[PDB]
């Protein structure tokens, strides 16, 4: 999967990413923090993995061990087609804007003030990748 570093992401600005769900989609993943193992991001919705169908599990990792899980019900995806989901963040917490519309909070429990490491994996093939 595909890591990008560097990427200063300061609060109240929007990271698009766009890509491509496998035919088989079983599950893909989207990190976000500092570096791999401190992440304030962590989304992995899982089509059918870990006992789990067609649900959004939020977490993160405080020195590569994980937070409670917060799991939303909401899933405007389907496997071999393209989407893209729409973040953005600050002090109180960040903002998962699906492309299906609507949009749902995750607390940022680390409390950093900059994203500045990004990977993805999975069944996602990033096509595009935006900072506006
Ligand atoms: O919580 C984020 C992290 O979860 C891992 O899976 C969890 C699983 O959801 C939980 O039910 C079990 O008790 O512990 C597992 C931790 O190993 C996923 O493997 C990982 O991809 C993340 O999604």
């Amino acid at each position: 999967g595909l890591v990008a570093s560097n990427l200063n992401l300061k609060p109240g600005e929007c990271l698009k990413v766009r890509g491509e769900l496998a035919p088989d989609a079983k599950s893909f993943v989207l990190n976000l923090g500092k570096d791999s193992n401190n992440l304030c991001l962590h989304f992995n919705p899982r089509f059918n993995a870990h006992g789990d169908a067609n649900t959004i599990v939020c977490n993160s990792k405080d020195d590569g061990t994980w937070g409670t899980e917060q799991r939303e019900t909401a899933f405007p995806f389907q496997p071999g087609s393209i989407t893209e989901v729409c973040i953005t963040f600050d002090q109180a917490d960040l903002t998962i804007k699906l492309p299906d519309g609507h949009e749902f909070k995750f607390p940022n429990r680390l409390n950093m003030e900059a994203i500045n490491y990004m990977a993805a994996d999975g069944d996602f093939k990033i096509k595009c990748v935006a900072f506006e």
